[PDB]
């Protein structure tokens, strides 16, 4: 078994290799990279997303969200407190201010440790979930805009065709935006692409150790845990690495600079935070493997986790006897 202690592996591929998106994603599962949850991928020097970053300031955020966090410094939750409209000239400007800017720091590590100390203490604004791309329509190679439907692989895995599209998300954060423990929608496969700015630190589980992260996350939130089967789902719950290994939970932890990919797999719980005002753009995909994890995915039907118009038609084919209390959940 390749990859059998669910290491993060990077990959260099070349120019070439860079051609046939779905036909990697294959060779990198061949080599075991599916087993850690999370991926690296650094393009070949010859590719570029775009000629530039300079013309992006107008861009609206048309809700930015503060996440204001409650709890101990180790084990907390966050809520989204919407805020007025905001460029991103606009939001730049605020990250750099000296109310919300990364302190001074030695490293990576140094501020890893100063987030996990003193995150729960402000309250960052993350322009997230932006409906868009940064990709040149000319960019032919890994452009997230132009992949594959997850409605065309359903159908050509299963023979079912059916309504929904399948569109990108813009993501502008700063020092201690938080993106709290989850799987994708209906276990998906997800790539993140950080076309700008400071980093990106993650952290995940390997996909055969799911369930050794929920039941935790049950433990350290027991009145989220009775109110919903699938509370992750909600996308509020933050338990750092120092928690996981007073635990036991197997997980790893990796930076993501500028011009780099990351691919989370199927049913890998991730989590992480943004180091100073950056840009990325992530999607949903899906390939064959894909298809037995969203017919085993659990599902929020407490009505919190209220998600796309593309998710009911994944639930009602691979998934018909959980549609109907799924979808009051939705309504
Ligand atoms: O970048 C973020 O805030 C969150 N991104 C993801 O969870 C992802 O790409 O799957
Ligand atoms: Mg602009
Ligand atoms: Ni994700
Ligand atoms: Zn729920």
């Amino acid at each position: 078994a390749q990859n059998p202690n669910c290491n993060i592996m990077i990959f260099h591929p070349t120019k070439e290799e860079f051609n046939d998106f779905d036909k990697y994603i294959a060779y990198m599962e061949s080599q075991g990279a599916h087993r850690a949850g999370l991926a690296k991928i650094i393009p070949p020097k010859e590719w570029k997303a775009r000629e530039t970053y300079d013309n992006i300031s107008e861009i609206l955020i048309a809700t930015p969200l503060q996440q204001v966090a409650s709890g101990r410094a180790g084990v907390f939750t966050q809520y989204h407190k919407k805020k007025k409209a905001m460029t991103v000239g606009e939001y730049r400007h605020l990250a750099n201010s000296k109310k919300y800017q990364t302190p001074p720091h030695q490293n990576f590590e140094d501020l890893e440790r100063k987030y996990w100390k003193n995150r729960i203490y402000n309250s960052p604004i993350y322009g997230a979930d932006i409906s868009g791309s940064l990709f040149d329509e000319n960019t032919k190679q890994w452009n997230l805009g132009h992949l594959g439907t997850i409605q065309d692989l359903l159908e050509k895995e299963c023979g079912v065709v059916i309504e929904g599209v399948n569109t990108p998300y813009l993501y502008f954060g700063m020092w201690k935006t938080t993106f709290a423990w989850h799987t994708e929608d209906m276990d998906l496969y997800s790539i993140n692409y950080l076309h700008l700015g400071e980093p990106k630190t993650w952290y995940v589980v390997p996909p055969e150790h799911g369930q050794r992260l929920e039941r935790l996350a049950r433990e350290l939130f027991p009145g989220s845990s009775r109110g919903c089967g699938a509370f992750l789902r909600h996308k509020v719950a933050l338990i750092s690495p120092t928690v996981l290994k007073e635990n036991g939970i197997p997980f790893n932890r990796i930076t993501q600079e500028a011009g780099e990919f990351m691919v989370t797999f199927p049913y890998g719980y991730h989590a992480g935070f943004n180091h100073g005002f950056n840009c990325a753009e992530a999607i949903n995909f899906a390939t064959p493997r894909w298809i037995d994890y969203g017919k085993m995915a659990s599902q929020c039907s407490c009505g919190e986790a209220r998600v796309t118009f593309s998710m009911d038609a994944f639930v009602r084919i691979l998934q018909p006897e959980r549609y109907d209390l799924w979808k009051r959940g939705q309504d």
